[PDB]
DNA sequence: GGATCATGTAACTGGC
């Protein structure tokens, strides 16, 4: 896991400036080491010949320099991948839902958006053999669709116990663009006491259609967005979580989802739900780095995403 | 309940500033606390100096941080489901109408969307032990169909006086989308001083699809939609109200609802209409969170909705 | 190749300054001949009297005087050009990717930039008689992209051993656009020791909306990156090596790069990507000294980029 | 013993 920012005391920074820090929104010597100077300049207090030190203190104990591709790639072969709940989903994602990377999946309504957050926000409590990622569960929520009693139809499909699986999910939810990149800044927080291995934030841009109004609040728009985003892949860097963001879609004026440019580049993964029959649907792999544009065809049954029984 | 934006005078804000926020639109601490930063500087008066002020004192009275989900699920169980006035309807709702969510029906003409909207406007009256919802219902009707008598024909079915029904329904007619959305900011006035549990829009698109009339004008039909749809959420959050909205529907070219992506989403629960036999329709749930897809069979009697009475 | 700055220590100059221009970035006589006299100046001990000394004897063994077309000609007609792994591509860039130049490859996302660039990671380690580059990769990721499983994929296509490709590329993460740019002062260094045949930044640009967000750091930003592209090109000129870079789309308000003029003006090739159908992407040249503009249509396979199997 | 001037980018539905 992440150092916390007390460990830079043992360094030579004393306790005034680690709690402006702290002040600031950075829990951890990994979320100093990744920030830059400008950043640090910016605290009321953090004067340039601290800064200047901290980077230097806090470089010396993260790397940031080179290294081969066969470090990383043995390193990433031991990478944790949520269970889906659905064997031809994992077929699909080759494993699951990767840790330390956007995934956002969208689609028209009723394709199991919501659903899907609602089982990771339970198998990502399952012991690691059995697909599961071992940590506590973040749902940041924009819509009001959080149903707890969907978290324990699949937590008892599992054998968990639905006490403790509503016990360690960290409910909130945004009532406007501000408060949703807030809530992350009380997320760092959080993710260094405990051990947290999936955020999800239902919808990731269901506000920014809204509080952003006017055709000229759109270039503002896109790029509140994008620190949002930038926030979120701080934390997937710094704390190896998993993040996974919902999109809502949109008619080509045939469904093309929303949020532009700046989600589509910053999202590693994006799946592409629709409607099939009854309730099966169908997730498509829009893009991605590593797996072919493939389908699969999982289902919305009485105990959360699973597969088809046909 | 909510508390009245009176309460935050008692804070360091003058009466100039919070009369300055009751003429935006604000009537409630939580409407405050649930505003972004922009719509307070967006007021004529408000200075940047003074809505970081408000906000950060109006959060100090409402929570908005993370919670678990074991407090979410307990209270979440304690919440209001109005009675349909049909068994076989709310056994498939699970209790009813929920509150705090945005209800959609729709379906061809005939089936009974009025007719539901009318019942719920009086069930929404009885007392808690009985179904109901103990408060006042709010009927905005874009189409004239508002017919008083048939809520004291259901009104006597419950046992209830005629008298004070037709007295704790506060009726408004919209002429045009613009008056619509006007409604509802005259609604959050009406909703802090007595106690309203449903509020029902009826229909929430029939004006727009002749308002805006040009293929240029449907982009912009479709984000003065969506303010309406997020002005209806803000009721739900802030009052715990039961939105109910009535659709309508075209033909695949079988029937398919209006409004296009951006209600569905907006929507949490759409209920699909269509005509049976005689007096008895088919409700089916075509998109909910946490209802498995399903149908039911009630009917429309003289004394509102009911149940098939085969 | 270049020579490295201890060469300078048999011509006038104490191993006393050399090591301090080690320390500045100087890992190469070439470095220190091209660099200004005023970036001399500014090291902490190399004084006036030193730097006109330093620059007079490094220019003794590098040429900087004229020379006739004809030289030019037959020694740029010597120049290395990685294959793209297209033959489509490879007929429309005239051979493949220059070396010792920058070149850029934007395009909306999915349209297989980072897939491009991995498949160049690889083909760089190919004998020049196969079209390679003969030497290492480097490769600096902005995004967290870099899939080793998708260097395999290809390397086995190539027949070259999985085991020896993956220890052939160099993989840094940037984490903001300070460390980007301080990535590049560190590979100055392994660039003299080991030959390395290719550079990459993925994304170039990703990092700099949103390092850099008021109105008013935007002409700071584009002077930092200014600083970052002419890093680049230092490195293509003294380290003949060959640059490659990734940028990002907006939307005209129909795709158009970001990054603005300076790295319009900075990059000679610039690579619009777009998709076509299925898996077959078209690349086409939007700017560049020599080649004529026109479209190419290769694809995307399980083996890295190809021709479209039609 | 004794004063003086100059530049630089960025998305979004609707029957017979
Ligand atoms: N308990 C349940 N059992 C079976 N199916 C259910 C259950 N709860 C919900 N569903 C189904 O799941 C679907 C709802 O999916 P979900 O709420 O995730 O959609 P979404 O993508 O979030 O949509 P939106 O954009 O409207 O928010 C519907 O088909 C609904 O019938
Ligand atoms: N007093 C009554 N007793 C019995 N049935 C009635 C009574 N009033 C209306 N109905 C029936 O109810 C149905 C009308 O439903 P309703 O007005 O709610 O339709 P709707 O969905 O609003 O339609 P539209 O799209 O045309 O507005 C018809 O079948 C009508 O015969
Ligand atoms: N192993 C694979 N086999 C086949 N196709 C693949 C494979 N891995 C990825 N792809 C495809 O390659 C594309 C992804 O391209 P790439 O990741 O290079 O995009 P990009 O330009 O970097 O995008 P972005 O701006 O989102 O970072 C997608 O169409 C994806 O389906
Ligand atoms: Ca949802
Ligand atoms: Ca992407
Ligand atoms: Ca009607
Ligand atoms: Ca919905
Ligand atoms: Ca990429
Ligand atoms: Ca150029």
């Amino acid at each position: 896991g992440p150092q916390p920012i007390s460990r830079l005391e043992q360094c030579g920074i004393n306790a005034n400036d680690v709690k402006k820090l702290e002040e600031a929104g950075f829990h951890t010597v990994e979320a100093v080491a990744y920030a830059p100077k400008k950043e640090l300049i910016n605290i009321k207090g953090i004067s340039e010949a601290k800064a200047d030190k901290i980077l230097a203190e806090a470089a010396k104990l993260v790397p940031m320099g080179f290294t081969t591709a066969t470090e990383f790639h043995q390193r990433r072969s031991e990478i944790i991948q949520i269970t889906t709940g659905s064997k031809e989903l994992d077929k699909l994602l080759q494993g699951g839902i990767e840790t330390g990377s956007i995934t956002e999946m969208f689609g028209e309504f009723r394709t199991g958006k919501t659903q899907i957050c609602h089982t990771l926000a339970v198998t990502c409590q399952l012991p690691i053999d059995r697909g599961g990622g071992e940590g506590k569960a973040m749902y940041i929520d924009t819509e009001g669709t959080f149903r707890p009693e969907r978290l324990l139809a699949v937590a008892e499909r599992y054998g968990l116990s639905g006490s403790d699986v509503l016990d360690n999910v960290a409910y909130a939810r945004a009532f406007n663009t501000d408060h949703q990149t807030q809530l992350l800044y009380q997320a760092s927080a959080m993710m260094v006491e405990s051990r947290y291995a999936l955020l999800i934030v239902d919808s990731a841009t269901a506000l920014y259609r809204t509080d952003y109004s006017g055709r000229g609040e759109l270039s503002a728009r896109q790029m509140h967005l994008a620190r949002f985003l930038r926030m979120l892949l701080r934390l997937a860097d710094e704390f190896g979580v998993a993040v996974v963001i919902t999109n809502q879609v949109v008619a080509q004026v045939p469904k093309k989802p929303i949020g532009g440019n700046i989600i589509a580049h910053a999202s590693t993964t994006r799946l592409y739900l629709r409607k099939g029959r009854g309730e099966t649907r169908i997730c498509k792999i829009y893009d991605s780095p590593c797996l072919p544009e493939a389908e699969a065809m999982f289902a919305i049954n009485a105990d959360g995403v699973g597969d088809a029984k046909d």
